[PDB]
């Protein structure tokens, strides 16, 4: 640990606990008086991460979904950044589900948050590159109870320049997220696009609502793309609604210099909604 407990930074930001460990802390913000996250990258490290993290974060100011900037710092130790604390994440509320699933309507429901969230930081210029359940969690507040914020930019990569153009992708792009979500794209080591986080989000939503994607149990990187590859993907749909064909669809004529369809995606989970009786105003799974 970088930061040892009851370690104060800035004479504000006093560390409680570490929460995942760069490395993230809950903390004291001995000002305002309420918990925050604080994350620290040592001052020491190669690849400098958190000064980009610090930039999305930034960015993506005023949209909803993500934690409101409080505070960054350097010193001749650590680097740090300060931000709203959220509470419980998706894999963790997935798993304490009886049968590990969540409802269609619980699903549906986070479907359209997340793919807004997608939609944001790519309309910033970044890519996230590790959609995922556990980067994903519930507010701890009356205000942001019922509201998913997306965490963790310590995988994103800036996809334009300074006028909005895509950046050229690299011939090879070594894939560094992690394996379940990944799309078949990622698992070639081609440079990753749009299309892949929603590759991702598709994904999850299936898993979300089956509790298993058939490469679950599967640990070595190779074979789960492999696998993936040769799976009939329509089969992944057969107890999901059947507008995610069109969702399939369009994301697998997707290429990396394409703009996603975003308005497409969320017809199909308001379609599927509506189609179904389903509306926002309803109770989430653990609640
Ligand atoms: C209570 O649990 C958590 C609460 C969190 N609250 C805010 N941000 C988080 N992560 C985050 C957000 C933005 C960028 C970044 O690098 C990391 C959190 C992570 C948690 O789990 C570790």
């Amino acid at each position: 640990d970088i930061l040892p407990a009851n370690y104060v930074v800035k004479d504000r930001w006093k560390v409680l606990k570490k929460i995942g460990g760069g490395e993230i802390y809950e903390a004291m913000d001995l000002l305002t008086r309420e918990n925050v996250a604080l994350k620290v990258e040592s001052a020491q490290q190669p690849k400098q991460v958190l000064k980009m993290e610090v930039a999305v974060l930034k960015k993506l100011q005023g949209k909803d979904h993500v934690c409101r900037f409080i505070g960054c710092g350097r010193n001749e130790k650590f680097n740090y950044v300060v931000m709203q604390l959220q509470g419980r994440n998706l894999a963790d509320l997935r798993r304490s589900q009886p049968r590990g699933t969540f409802t269609l309507s619980t699903t549906l429901r986070l479907g359209k948050q997340i793919l807004e969230s997608i939609e944001a930081i790519h309309s910033v210029g970044f890519l996230h590159r590790d959609i995922k359940p556990s980067n994903f969690a519930m507010g701890r507040l009356p205000s942001t109870y019922r509201k998913c914020y997306m965490l963790d930019f310590g995988l994103a990569r800036q996809y334009t320049n300074t006028t909005g153009d895509v950046r050229p992708p690299r011939n090879v792009a070594g894939f560094r997220g992690t394996v379940r979500y990944a799309s078949v794209n990622a698992h070639k080591n081609r440079e990753m696009g749009r299309h892949d986080d929603l590759w991702s989000l598709f994904y999850m939503l299936v898993e979300f609502a089956v509790g298993q994607l058939p490469w679950r149990k599967i640990k070595d990187k190779e074979q789960v793309g492999m696998i993936k590859e040769k799976y009939e993907h329509r089969m992944l749909l057969k107890h999901m609604p059947s507008e995610f064909h069109l969702f399939l669809d369009h994301i697998a004529s997707l290429d990396y210099f394409t703009k996603p369809d975003y308005q497409l995606i969320m017809s199909v989970f308001e379609n599927s909604m509506k189609e179904r009786g389903i509306a926002e105003n309803e109770a989430f799974d653990w609640e």
